[PDB]
């Protein structure tokens, strides 16, 4: 079966990973905001 001990580990990891993507989340929202899509139509 092989002692899937990554797998424990890496959801460990996504709990940190997607707490640190969130805090970036916030500033990412607005940097878009410069942007803005905007393309062509018919």
């Amino acid at each position: 079966g092989k002692i899937p001990v990554k797998a424990i580990k890496q959801a460990g990891k996504v709990i940190g990973k997607g707490l640190r993507a969130i805090n970036i989340a916030g500033t990412t929202h607005d940097v878009v905001s410069f942007f803005r899509p905007k393309k062509k139509k018919h």
